[PDB]
């Protein structure tokens, strides 16, 4: 099989997705690893919907553009939940539930699943949607699926990303 | 090895040898930080590799970091990340995040031990690293070798709450 970096590497943005459904035993994987990651003082914020039928799907769309995936995951933080950090008050919602969001999505990526993050969605349109409680923030959306053209290649990120000197430093700034 | 046992090999260590991680295995870990996706393809991580006395004492100043001989400041370029229109929401700790997590995932598999801290004092990293305004300071990886032997792989059905507990289908 592949290791880490050829994982990382494959996985790429799709907005292109088949009819094909997401079978069963492949969802479950990507559930799993959502449990395995690690949250801050092990609060477990997290709280997921998982969206593969015709209201919920209809829903998201209301709020996002989810290129007719066959399944979506809904992950909430929250804040009655998460840590607090004392000095600012800063809240690790968005950190713990990327965390597990990009756990799923490497996981969706060995099973020969297709997906792409969305964060750009219409939060209050999920919030009435779904109903959601005060304490819990939806953060991102994770489209998962079979790709219907030509995946992208996993040697494209000389075209696709800065150099790893523009973004990494040693000691100082 | 597949992803899921890469993923439940993964624990915390707050306890580390001497030896120190090897150029071969840091510059790895660095390579997805630049691999992982961001929010627009933003890019706006910036990262700084601290394996010295200086550096690692500076970080001690804010933050309990279990003597370990490798940390990497993950810090969010506010001019570069998206903010989201509607309610004025950053991707700043999202986009870093991915970044960290792409890290801490690759040390685990070259076998490097590894905590995620985000329990330091902001103001003072801040400070003691003159970060500009624009760069604020996320997430702090440590890496290293595990002084002690590793926790179970099988130890989630104790350390983490059932999985009916966070997921639900179609509703809450
Ligand atoms: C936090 C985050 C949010 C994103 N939001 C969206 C989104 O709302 N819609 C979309 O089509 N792609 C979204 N993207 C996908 C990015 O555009 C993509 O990751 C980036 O351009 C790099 O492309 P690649 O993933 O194919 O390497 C998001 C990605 C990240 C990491
Ligand atoms: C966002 C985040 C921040 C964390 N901050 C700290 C920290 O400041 N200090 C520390 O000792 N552990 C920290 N942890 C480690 C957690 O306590 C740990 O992941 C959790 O208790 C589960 O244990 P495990 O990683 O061994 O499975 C952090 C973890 C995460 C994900
Ligand atoms: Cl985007
Ligand atoms: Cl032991």
């Amino acid at each position: 099989g592949m290791n880490f970096v050829e994982l990382a590497k494959k996985r790429y943005s799709c907005r292109n997705y088949q009819d094909r459904k997401v079978e069963k035993e492949k969802l479950e994987k990507v559930l799993d690893v959502a449990r395995i990651a690690p949250t801050g003082g092990n609060r477990q914020p997290q709280r997921l919907i998982v969206i593969q039928e015709k209201e919920g799907i209809n829903k998201l769309s209301k709020a996002a553009n989810i290129y007719d995936a066959p399944l979506a995951i809904l992950v909430c933080g929250d804040k009655d939940k998460v840590w607090t950090r004392p000095f600012d008050g800063k809240q690790l919602t968005d950190i713990d539930t990327s965390i597990v969001t990009d756990h799923m999505m490497l996981q969706a990526t060995e099973l020969g699943l297709a997906s792409v993050w969305v964060c750009y969605f219409n939060p209050d349109i999920i919030r009435e949607e779904f109903s959601l409680p005060d304490n819990l923030e939806p953060i991102n959306i994770l489209l998962m699926g079979y790709e219907s053209k030509i995946p992208e290649s996993p040697e494209r990120h000389e075209k696709t990303r800065v150099p790893l000197s523009e973004i990494v430093s040693y000691e100082t700034l």
